[PDB]
C-alpha cells in the first residue's frame, strides 16, 4: 500500500494483571491495581469443576464493578476444549458493555481466530452490541510460532499477542524449569567458563516481527518465580529491547514491575 | 499417498429432499419419499420472523418423528447472519442422535467450514454426544466457485458438496431470475440459427474435479422450474454426465426424476 | 469478514467505447458518444513511432475537451515494452483530473499491477493529485487467466476487468478466426448434425468469479465483425448471461448494441419486481418461499430480482 | 522477467502415435508413419504379466531400430504402480541415446513429476547420458485437472501435456460412454429441441492455459471410436479451436485425421505468408500500417500468420 | 484439529550412533553399543570409490548380524549425487525386513522427502516387504532451515529431522571452526569483556518447532571436538533446553555422554 | 534442480562505503579508499530539499569519475515516497555504463523489488542500456523479515541483501541504544551476574539462509559507535560467523576495521588448508573421513574449509 507497517492500538499495554474468575475477592483489588490491562481468568488458573461458577462469576463482574480506565479482558478456554463455545456465548449473551477484549489461548493458526471471530460476530448482531470486542491470542505451541505471521494477520479483531513460555516449553518438549527467564541448562562453554544465553529468543523476536508487521501489539507472557524481582527485570529488559510493549502480572508484585521496564520515556 | 484418490461416502445421495421449517406439515411426507436424504431447511425457504419457530419444529421432529433409513440433514443460516450460532447450538444441544449431518450454505472460504466445525466438535465433547455429525456445504458463490478446492478439503466431516444456482447467479451478477437449466440469452449464433450451451458448465466441473480430488460427494442444486420435467431431466443428465452423484428435489415431483437419472 | 462480497463500484460500465490516441479528430465525437466509459489508447491501435506524438494528443484532450459525465480511462502500454513507463509518467505529471483511470494490457500475475500502482502512487504524491486514479485491466493472456483471482485483488485502485479475446487466442494458441463470437471448429457432432457451442465459457466466467469475488466489474471485450449485429447481440447476452456488465465498442456503431443488451430489458426488469414483490407478500404471510409462474422462488430469488434491477436503475 | 510467455518446443506435435510394447512386429510400422511422435507404452495397453517384456522389447527398439526423425517417447506405469520405478531404472540404465522422451501418466500434483525427474537425473549422471530426456504427463485424474498449473510448472524436462478424457472421466465420476467426443446425456433443452454441449470444455482450456503459461505443449488425448471419423475430426477441431497443438492416434486410421486438422492448408499457409510479405513490404517504405486484400489488419492477425508459417516450416 | 499437536514416535531416540559402511569391522561393537539408533553410513564418511562396497557391506549386514533391539537406520546419499537411486534400489531389494529406517541428508524441501517416498513405497510394493520403512532426514542447508516446517510435513514416514552443523555452516557460508558447539568469533563485548552466544539459536528451535508440530522428533548432529566431554555436554544441554530429544554420536564415547542428558527421569 | 545451491555472485563485497549524494566533495576520497562497493546515497543522509541536487551530483560523479573496480551503487529512496520514481527515472536514463547497481531500501516483500524491476527493465530498453544493473535490498523492518525469504527470490537481478539494524530496530519497536552492536539490556541473569546476548540473532541468520538458498549475498549493516573499533570487532565477527560476506562502512576508519575481519586469517586458512590435505590423505587410503586435532573431519568439512579458502 506504499506506506510501511500500520499502527498498533494506542491504548497502554505495560502490564497485563491477570486473576482466577473464581475468586470475586480479588476483582476490586485488580481494579484498583496499577495495571493497564485486566486479564479474568477462566482457563489455567480455574479447575474444571470451578469453570462454570468462574463464568458467572466473572459476568456479574464485567456488569457490577468500576473498572474505571481499564481495558478489561477475559480469557476464555482453548478451541480443543468443550468449555470454550460456552465461555463465548455466555459473555457475548449477558456481559454488558463494558467488556473490551476476549483473550484466546493456545492459537495455533488464523482459523482458530477466525472461528471465535464468526461466533463473536454473530452474537454481537444478535444482541445488537454497541462496542465490537478486540481480540488478543497466547502464542504458547510449536504450531502457534510455526504459523505466527498467519495469526497476526488473521482479524481486524486482533490487538495484541503474547509469548506463554511455559505452555510454550511444554508443547516444544523443552527441558526447562519454572516459566521463562534463565534456563540453566541453556549456556555456552569457554575455556572452562560458562555464559548463559536467550532460550526465548526467536519466539520473542518472531512473535514482534509478526506483530509490528500488521498492527498487533506484542507482548511478553508469565514469569514464575515471585521472589526473584532481578529476574523479572532482566526478562522484562530483554523483553522490551526485543520490541514488546508489555509483560503480564501475576502476582500483584509484578505490576509495579512491569510498569518500571516498560513505562515509555 | 501413491494410491488412487480417497474413496468418497458410500451411503447414498441420489437425492436431497428439502423442506422449510416453518412447515412441520410437510416432515412426515417428506419421511416417506423416496429421497436418500432429506433436508430440513432453516435458511433460504424460511423468513426470518420465523427462524426462531422452525429451529424448535426441525428440533421437535428430529426427536419424534421415524425418519427409517433417510440421511437426515439440516442446512442452518450462513455465517453472516446471527442466525447460524442458534442453529447449531439448539441443534446439538436439544436434537437427539437421529440427526446425520448438516448443511452449511454460501460458503466462501475453508475458514467457514473450520468455525462451523470448531462449535460443533466442542458441543458434542460437551453434551457426550456418541455420533459425531457430518457436514455438507454449497457452493453457492463467487468466493465459494474461485476457492472451490480448499473448501473440499476444509473438514474430515464433509461429504458432500452442491451447487447452488439461485444463490451461484446472484453473487455471480447474472442477468437471470431462473433457477438452473437452460439460460435463454446464452446461445451460439451460427448462419442465422441458434444453438444453446451450458453456462453452468465450469462451475459443475470444478465442483466435481474438487470433490473427487478430496473424497467429497459432488452433488447438483435446486431446480426451479418444477413444471418442467424434461427441463429438469436435461439438468440432471448434464450434472451426471460431468460427474455429480444426486441433485436435490425442491418438490415432491422431482424426486422420481432424480432417482430415474442418478440410479446406478 | 462475515459480510456480503465486497460491492463493485456503482458507476455506468455498459460500453467502454476505443479510440487511437494518434486520431485527435475523433475525440470531439468520442465524449458526445452514448458510451460510459472512454478508452483512449496509447497501446495497439497506434504504431510505435505514433506513440509519442499519440501520448501528447491525449494529454491536450484531457485537460482541454469537455468530457461531461464519461469515466475518462487511457490504454498504456504493457510492462514488457519500453513505453509503458513514459506512459504512466507522462500522463500522471501532465494530465490534469480529468483523468479517472488508467488500463493495463496484458497483466500476467498482481505483481504487475501493484508495480503500475507504486510508480503512479509516487507520482500522485510528488505532484499532488487530489483524485487518485482508478485501476482496470486487461486479461488477454494464458498467465493472465491462469491467476486471474490475485490479480482481481491485486490493489484497491482495481474497478474493472476486461477479456481481452483477440489476444488471449493469440497467447492460447487457439485456432480461431476474427475476434471473439462463434468459432466454426468449435462444434459437437451429434447424428451427423452440428451444435456450436461457447469456446470462450471458462475464461468469461471465471473472470466474473474473480471479479465479484473482490469487488470489481467483470467486462466483456472488443467483437471484431462490424457488419454482424446479431453476432455482436449473441456475444454480449452470453457476456451479460454469465455477469459481465459491459463490453468494449472498437466501432462507433456497437455503442447502441452494447447499451441495449447491457441495460436490463423492459420484460426482465417487470419480472424482476413481481419476483421481489411475490416475495415480499410470502414474507408478510409468513413464509420464505412461495410460486412464481410454476416455478420456485425464495430470498434467493430475492437477491437475483435485485441484480437485474440496480443494473436497470444505473 | 519482463517478456513474452515462455516459447514452447520447437517441434512438430500434431500426432503421437501409440503402440503397446508387448506387440514388437509393430515399432517398424510406427517409424514408417507420418506421425511427428512415437509413443512406445509400457502402461495400460500392456498387461501386467506383459510389463517386463514390454520392457525389455521397447530398450530393444531404441537400440537397434531406424526411427529416422520421429520424437520417440515411451510411457511408463504410474507412481501408484509397483512398476514405474522399474521401467526409468531398466529404460535409462539399458536404452541409448536414441530415447527422447518419458511419458508419465495420473499425475496429480507436480511432486510427482519431481520424484520421476530426481530418479531420472541421478541414474543419466551415474550412467553418463549425453542427451537428457524430455517429460510429458498425462492428465487424466481429477488431482490432476485441480492442480494442472503446479504440474505444468513442474520440470524443466516437461515439454508436453496431454488430456487423458477416459481415464478422467473414471476418476471424475462422469457418466460417460467411449473415450472422449459428444456425450448423448450432455445437452441444452430449449423448445423441445436438443443441443450438445461440450463437457470437457473446462478442463481443455485449464490445461491450454496452464501450459502455455509455461512453455509447454497442450495435447488431446486418446478418441476411442475407431469407425467414426467425421467424430474424431469434430474433437480435433475442438481441441485446435481451444489451443491445443495436436492429438493422440490409436489406431493408425487416425493418423491421417490428426495429421489434417492440425496442419495448416496449403491455402491459409499462403495466405498467411502474403500477410507477413505486405507487411514488410510497408515497413521497407517506413509504414506502420499493412494492407492485405480487402483492408487493415490487426497486430493479432499478423500474430496469428506468424504462427501458421512457423508451422509450416516445422514440418518442413 | 481441536486436539492437540500430534505425539511422536514412542521409541527411544536419545543417541544414534553412526559408523562408515566401509568398515564392517566395527558393526558388532555398534549393535553392543548403548545406543537407540544405529546409523549405518553411505554418505560423507565413505570415500567415493568405496560407496558401492559400502552398499554391499550394509546390505550384508543388515541380513547377518544381531541387531537387538536397536532401531536400524542407513543415511544414504544425497538426491543431487548419482549413488542415491542405486542406495534405495539395492537397500529396499536385497535387505530384509530387519532395516527400520532411511535417513535423507541435505533436504531442502518437501519435494525431496516425495521423491524418495515415491521410490521406496514402490519397491516396498514389488517386493511385498512386511515392514514399511520410515524416514529421518538431515537440515543441514540454507534452504533446508528455510523450508523446515514444509519439510517436516512431507511424509507419513518421517519420524525424525536432526540438525547437521557441518554441512549447516557450509552451505550458511559461516565462518566457523569444528563441528557445531561454542564459536570463538561470536561473542557480544561489554565494558571490554566477552560474553559468548549460542551462534546455533534459531537453527534448532526452528527445527524443534517444526517438528513438534508434526509429530516428529528433533534430533541434534553431530559434535566434532572427541577430546571435549564437557563440550559435548554442553551443546547437548543447550539442544535439551530447545526441545531436542537426542543427539547423534560420531565417537563411541559420546554415546554414554548423549544418555546422561537425553535419558527422560 | 538435484544441484548445489546456487553460487552468489564472486564480486568482492568486504565493505560497502556509503556517501551522501549531497557532498560531492568527498567521492574522490571514496573512490580512492580500499572498500569493494560504494554506495552513494540518496536516501536517509541526504535531507528532502538536497535530494534533486544529490541526484544530480551522483548522476555527473557516474559519468565524470574514476571509479577503478569499485563496485557502484546508489541508495534511491523508498517506495513508499514520492522521491523514488524519479531517482530511478534520472540514473537510468542519464547516469552512463559505469553504474553497477540500485539499492533499495526498506524492502517489505517480493513486490516491492519487482516494482522496481519493472521500472528498471523499461528504461535500459528505452535508453538501449548496455549493462543492466543488479539490485541489492536493504532489509530493515518487520514485513523485511517475515517475508526476507521471498524478498531474497524477488529478481535475477538481486545480488545482495543487508540488514540495517537501526532502521530495523525502530520498526520493530526495540528499545535499543545507537545502531547495532550490544545492548545493555538484553543480557542474562545467573546467581547475581550479567551475560550479555545477541539481540540481532534470528534477523541475522534468517537473512543469512534465505540469501544462500537463493544465490544472494548476505551482508550485515552500519555500526553506529565510530570511536569503539573493538565493538565494531564484535559486530562484524558475529555476522562473519553467521554467514555475512561484509558489513557497511558509514565512517571512513570502519572501512579497514571490515577489511579486517571479512578477509579471511593466514590462520584461519591455514587450518583450512590443512584439513583439505588431511581429507586427501583420507581419501587416498580409502577413508570419507579421519582425525583433525582430536576433532571429527570427513567430506562435510571439505565444503566449510572451501568457504574459507
Ligand atoms: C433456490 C434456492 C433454495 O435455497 S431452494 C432450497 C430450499 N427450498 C425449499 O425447501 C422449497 C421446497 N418447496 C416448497 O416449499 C414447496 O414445494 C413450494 C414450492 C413452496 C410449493 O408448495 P405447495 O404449494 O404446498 O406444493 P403443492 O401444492 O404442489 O404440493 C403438492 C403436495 O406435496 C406436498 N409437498 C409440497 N412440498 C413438499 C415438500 N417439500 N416435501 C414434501 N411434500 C411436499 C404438499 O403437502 C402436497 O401434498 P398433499 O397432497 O396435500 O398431501
Ligand atoms: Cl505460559
Ligand atoms: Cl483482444
Ligand atoms: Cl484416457
Ligand atoms: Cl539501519
Ligand atoms: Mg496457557
Ligand atoms: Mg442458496
Ligand atoms: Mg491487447
Ligand atoms: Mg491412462
Ligand atoms: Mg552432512
Ligand atoms: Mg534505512
Amino acid at each position: 500500500s506504499f506506506r510501511l507497517q500500520p499502527a498498533p492500538p494506542a491504548r497502554p499495554n505495560r502490564c497485563q494483571l491477570f486473576g482466577p474468575g473464581s475468586r470475586p475477592a480479588l476483582f476490586e483489588k485488580m481494579a484498583a491495581s496499577a495495571a493497564d490491562v485486566i486479564n479474568l481468568d477462566l482457563e489455567d488458573s480455574v479447575a474444571p469443576d470451578d469453570k462454570a461458577q468462574a463464568r458467572a462469576n466473572i459476568i456479574e463482574a464485567i456488569n457490577g464493578l468500576d473498572w474505571g480506565r481499564k481495558y478489561l479482558s477475559v480469557r476464555i478456554n482453548g478451541l480443543d476444549t468443550p468449555f470454550w463455545y460456552r465461555d463465548v456465548v455466555d459473555l457475548l449473551e449477558q456481559a454488558g458493555d463494558r467488556l473490551d477484549q476476549i483473550m484466546i489461548p493456545k492459537v495455533g493458526c488464523a482459523a482458530d481466530v477466525y472461528a471465535v471471530d464468526a461466533l463473536v460476530t454473530a452474537i454481537e448482531r444478535a444482541k445488537g452490541r454497541t462496542k465490537p470486542l478486540s481480540f488478543e491470542v497466547i502464542i504458547e505451541s510449536a504450531a502457534g510460532i510455526a504459523h505466527v505471521e498467519e495469526i497476526a494477520a488473521s482479524s481486524p479483531r486482533l490487538q495484541a499477542m503474547s509469548l506463554g513460555a511455559a505452555d510454550f516449553a511444554a508443547s516444544m518438549g523443552m527441558q526447562t524449569t519454572g516459566i521463562g527467564g534463565t534456563q540453566e541448562n541453556y549456556y555456552m562453554l569457554h575455556d572452562g567458563q560458562k555464559h548463559w544465553s536467550d532460550p526465548w529468543h526467536w519466539a520473542q523476536a518472531a512473535i514482534v516481527a509478526a506483530c509490528r508487521t500488521h498492527g498487533i501489539l506484542p507482548v511478553d507472557g508469565p514469569f514464575g518465580d515471585f521472589s526473584d524481582d532481578e529476574g523479572f527485570r532482566a526478562q522484562a529488559r530483554r523483553s522490551a529491547t526485543l520490541g514488546m510493549v508489555g509483560k503480564w502480572a501475576i502476582h500483584p508484585k509484578q505490576v509495579a514491575l512491569a510498569n518500571e521496564v516498560f513505562t515509555p520515556s
